[PDB]
């Protein structure tokens, strides 16, 4: 019986890795995953230039969940190419970086020099689309122009094997829609499905307030509320990019969770919010757990059920 | 001390009522709301014509909501419009009626013979522009240039005060065209935030099956789920809309989510997969509950806290 997976031309122990943003901001925290049980890290989403990101409380989680408005924060690009370059021991296991410029010219700017990084060490690219935090700029990839402009001008400065993190969608349209773009773009490899729900609001009842200080209190959910939201979109992309994976992230609090995003198709299963409430202890019992429900229907590898949900009749 | 309202020029004994579509589809159902405590009641979207909807199992629910495909079901117009103008005790609370029709000209074709019933008898109507589950037929409000058309055609054709049922957002930039998409329309009066929040996807993990027939298993998610996505969109439509009222529809199973909907904004609040699971009983200790908080707070009127959800700084 057996977790192992091999993708994109990297091995990898287990399907487990931490969500972006999640424990993967400071060397230390990068250490720290690396250190762990996962398969697999990913570091915080960076911008040209260090950022300080929003004033706090940017982050707060409850029994259902939790809900964001972290915004810029993030050491810069140079501090995560450096990481990838200089300090990640790649012997331990595969390393992702997650990049979110305002513009696309900040992507690119970005790319061209993680380029030659990726070609020597193998540390792959997740580029993100989705952030919901950021005011008068919206989730780049719920303008579908503007997403094919990024893929485009990105494809062309990079012109390696990459990824994108997407913002959930609610709308047969909007899945039809935005895999056609994604398809449009042979080195897109990995769709990572889904970024926090946008803009929730939670209110605590006895104080009559907004918990998290930026934006009136509104920010991104994570978490029990949008494990549906999440295996919908996994799913919704795996059947209809058919030549790239998909990596699940979205309510991942147990194997079993785990269990039901890769039967939605999930390649890979990031954790955000679990992890952030439990620490990385939490990837030896996903492991644990995900291998006793294979044990229990006779599944000995992650390919006997990946993407194989049934539907009725 | 007592819930009492006056709204839409009508009054009402507390903010309750079911959410649209459940408990409220056939003439025993409108009875039972009619005799439930309260305060209003709307009755399930109709089309011109009758329809089935679709295969079951089409509605299913879990501890955190409940998901569905619901699809075409109800009795036909003629059938509603005749509980609103020959059936309905409009003395024991008022009722809204919903239309779904699946395109402009069948939603005019209604309004234009609702319109004198309305006069006669003040039954208010919701228009649905938010359906997650008709094939072909994605939500009305996700696409602003048709919503403007439905709105206008709409408008023109009736003459007489209305409602819209909404779609949630999940993006500011979409809040800000939606709520002036509504406000180009005076005769827009209320604005229930929210539907279902669209095309999640429910995986039982024993059977490794989906959970509801129609859409491969995809479908609308109420309950405990949606909560913070429905005081969002209430509140981002509440300060955008100084003119309208704002009605509250998600994630309400106690007087204390019911509390917060107001906080954020909401005149009425609906209940919709709280009051499914739990029967028309649940009226009288939402109301119990609902008061009782109120009590321990000082508050002897819902005025005295509608929109007053605090900020931090
Ligand atoms: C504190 C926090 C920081 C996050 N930062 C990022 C980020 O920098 N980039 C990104 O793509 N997503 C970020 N996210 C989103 C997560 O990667 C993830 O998509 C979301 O939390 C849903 O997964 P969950 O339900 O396991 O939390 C962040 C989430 C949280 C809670
Ligand atoms: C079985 C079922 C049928 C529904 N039918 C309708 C409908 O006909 N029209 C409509 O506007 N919303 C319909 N909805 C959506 C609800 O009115 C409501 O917006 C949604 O369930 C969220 O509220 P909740 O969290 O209280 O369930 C339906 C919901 C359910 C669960
Ligand atoms: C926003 C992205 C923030 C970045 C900060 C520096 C570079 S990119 C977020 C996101 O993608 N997902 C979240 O849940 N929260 C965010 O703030
Ligand atoms: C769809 C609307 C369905 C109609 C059937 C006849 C007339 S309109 C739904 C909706 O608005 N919200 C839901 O949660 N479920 C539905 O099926």
């Amino acid at each position: 019986m057996c977790l192992k997976l091999n993708l994109l031309d990297h091995v990898f122990a287990n399907p487990f890795m931490n969500a972006a943003g999640v424990l993967c901001s400071t060397e230390e925290d990068l250490r720290c995953m690396t250190a762990s049980s996962s398969g697999a890290l990913v570091s915080k989403s960076c911008t040209s230039a260090p950022r300080d990101g929003n004033p706090e409380p940017r982050y707060m989680a409850f029994p259902l969940g939790s809900i964001n408005s972290m915004g810029l924060p993030n050491l810069g690009f140079d501090f995560y190419l450096k990481y990838a370059s200089d300090l990640h021991d790649y012997s331990k296991k595969p390393l992702f970086l997650s990049i979110s410029g305002l513009s696309v010219e900040e992507n690119v700017a970005m790319v061209r020099r993680l380029a030659p990084v990726a070609q020597e060490k193998g540390v792959l690219l997740e580029l993100n689309l989705s952030c919901p935090n950021v005011p008068g700029k919206p989730q780049v990839a719920y303008d579908f122009e503007a997403m094919r402009t990024y893929l485009q001008q990105v494809s062309l400065a990079y012109g390696l094997p990459f990824g994108v993190k997407m913002p959930p969608y609610f709308d047969i349209a909007h899945f039809d829609t935005a895999a056609a773009v994604l398809n449009e773009f042979p080195l897109v490899k990995f769709v990572t499905c889904v970024n926090s729900v946008g803009n929730g609001l939670v209110i605590d009842a006895e104080s009559e307030s907004v918990v998290i200080k930026p934006k009136q209190g509104f920010g991104g959910l994570g978490g029990k509320y949008i494990l549906p939201t999440a295996l919908a979109n996994v799913n919704a992309f795996y059947r209809r990019c058919p030549d790239k994976l998909v990596f699940g992230c979205g309510g991942v609090y147990s194997g079993e969770d785990a269990f039901l995003h890769i039967l939605a198709g999930a390649s890979m299963v990031q954790v955000g919010t679990a992890l952030q409430e439990e620490g990385p202890g939490i990837f030896t019992r996903l492991e644990d757990e995900l291998l006793e429900i294979m044990a229990r229907k006779g599944y000995r590898t992650l390919e006997e059920f990946r993407g194989r949900v049934k539907t009725i009749e």
